[PDB]
């Protein structure tokens, strides 16, 4: 039997006990419609495995475990909400993610991996994930409450000196440095995605847009985002052909969240979606400061740094040069020791579900799959994707 | 999170890793058609397993590891097969159980639960199941060899005298209280289920027709044939109405056996196959002893007390009253002792291959599913049906 238990035991095996669980719980729900039970086998096999089937789903990991105490963000594909598993008393955000909207149209895996390879490597640069779960409608994602909000909210709060930019555009270099060094490249920097801990310091999230490099140290995906205030000219330019870029993507989006800090609006803002691709397009032409906000030569040099064409742009030769840019001279923190330093803001937290730094939201009614009549397979993509701490 | 790997470890479960191997293993092969992967999901699915697959496939136990010494029977749906482990050298006899002729004949169960229930209760009077499984063809069920043959074979060599018959009677009268305090009936005692070990001691094997009872001790349906000239009236009138039937079956086979044993010849014997029924059903008027044919007024009295209607017939107030007939009188054997003595034939066996109990065989076949054009689960039925030992 030698090597068959080991394959079972790695938890990072395709065909470890809790994929098992998921591949048989989820053939039971593509063969459990009246249409396909006329099948005699079809049939036999639901009536046995029903019962203990409903057995496993009660004692595995369940929304239910879960107390909902606010909803702090949505979505398009479901909520965030602050949750609190009732066993531990413990504190989590939860991310749902319907499925069929998660049929993004062609082509998928696994799917999650990225997401995989990010927790078994608990960068503290990375909001983390301690469990990983579904049921028939939902993927279930439960990481590390962030009670300090995003930086947007930061920004639409405080007029941000060039003394805490420093700090913040810091910590996300030193995240992204993280996530590239774990052989990903993040293609979604943006505020929203940048989460501060019960201190004021900083974490990089995954809103499902990390991808895994090339041997080359490319990335070629097809799958995009919508809104791109912060997103550079080779990613836009590759969303119609493929089309390998690199990290160095990143770095442009470290620049738009410079540039915002220090002037209070994107550089290449419009009202129009067309108008700002056109306007990131041309770049060259296109970017400058306002007459007024004022911002001293070293930031402006910076921003400029990071906003060219990726041949020229400040860091695809390493992060070194990053870190040598006169812009971050300061008395208070080395990039040695940055998060443990003093952050700027500290959120003044009062409990451990304040959520004071998350605007309120609107109770929006969910559309999923449609009713099958031949076997169509919806469920098998997500056999894998459970995951326990 | 406590008792569900309590599930999963119990190999009583329905869910236990065998099971869930056995889930998966299906799932791929009733998917892997090309008619069905022109769906997306199934075929991806299938990509990330298919390899994985044919990995544990290997690993698993697989008809492989056993050779095939000789094929000693057969077996409208599979040949029985004299086989050596070839790992540990051991040998076994090894059902084939075509899968395809298995659906058809019949519905559904389950089955192979009455032999669950046999394996793990273990009784020295039943053939010892050790190792099952299957591929995508066949089942397979790995038993003790039997070296003695069978006792269609005695009773064609031998003429028995009635100080051998008091000895077979009373082991095929203790395996079947064996089997009844499982709560299952046999309904197919014949010689040819009656075999010999080494020793010349006997044991019942089920042929797939024991079957799980009542909660007094007593249950219905047919199904089913049991074979023509062991079969008991109420089992041969049970075929719908007022068809109902339990233990005391069995006892009527076991005088049928008495009488073949003494006389020579089935007690209703016939021609035709609607001879032999109609006898059955005419058994008051149509068993009669040739006068010639000597039997002691003793062997007489217990055959004709197991062959009477089912209200009257010996063991319908338990085995007990079995044991005190005046027939089981003799010097040699007690009933706590009878499987420590003397059998009357012990076969001498020159190896541990030695087959000359049973007759050759052969004449080639094969055959198995229509491909499907969509999912239809042909392999459904059998998850859950590996066993080890």
């Amino acid at each position: 039997q030698r090597k068959l238990e080991a394959l079972i035991r790695d938890p990072r095996s395709p065909i470890n006990v809790e994929s098992l669980l998921d591949g048989l719980n989820s053939l039971v729900l593509d063969l459990d419609f009246p249409a396909l039970r006329k099948n005699k086998n079809i049939d036999n096999f639901l009536n046995r495995y029903e019962k203990i089937v409903k057995k496993i789903r009660g004692l595995q990991m369940k929304a239910e475990d879960y107390d909902v105490v606010k909803v702090i963000g949505r979505g398009a594909f479901g909520e965030v909400q602050l949750v609190r598993h009732k066993a531990s008393q413990k504190v989590y955000a939860m991310k749902l993610l319907s499925k069929f909207e998660m049929i993004k149209r062609s082509d998928s895996a696994f799917f999650w991996e990225e997401r995989d390879i990010m927790a078994f490597a608990n960068s503290p640069w990375v909001v983390q994930l301690f469990c990983a779960f579904q049921d028939d409608k939902y993927l279930y994602m439960v990481m590390e409450y962030m009670p300090g909000g995003d930086l947007v909210n930061l920004m639409s709060n405080y007029d941000v000196p060039e003394k805490w930019a420093k700090f913040y555009t810091a910590e996300v270099v030193l995240a992204l440095d993280a996530i590239h060094s774990m052989g990903l490249i993040h293609r979604d920097v943006k505020p929203d995605n940048m989460l501060l801990d019960k201190h004021g310091h900083l974490k990089l999230a995954d809103f499902g847009t990390c991808m895994k490099m090339d041997e080359t140290g490319m990335v070629h995906c097809d799958t995009a985002v919508g809104t791109p205030d912060y997103i550079s000219p080779e990613v836009l330019k590759s969303q119609g052909g493929d089309g390998y870029y690199g990290r160095e993507c990143d770095w442009w989006s470290v620049g738009v969240f410079l540039f915002e800090m220090l002037v209070g609006d994107t550089p290449f803002y419009a009202d129009s979606l067309v108008g700002t691709y056109s306007k990131i397009m041309d770049h060259k032409n296109s970017l400058c400061f306002p007459e007024d906000a004022e911002i001293s030569k070293h930031a402006k040099n910076l921003i400029c740094a990071f906003l060219t064409d990726r041949e020229v742009r400040l860091g695809r030769n390493g992060v070194e040069e990053i870190k040598q840019h006169p812009f971050f001279k300061n008395d208070q923190w080395n990039w040695d020791n940055i998060r443990e330093t003093a952050a700027p803001v500290v959120p003044e937290l009062s409990s451990d579900i304040d959520s004071s730094n998350f605007d309120d939201i609107e109770d929006d009614d969910v559309e999923t799959f449609p009713i099958p009549k031949a076997f169509v397979g919806n469920q098998l993509p997500f056999i894998g994707f459970t995951y326990y701490r």
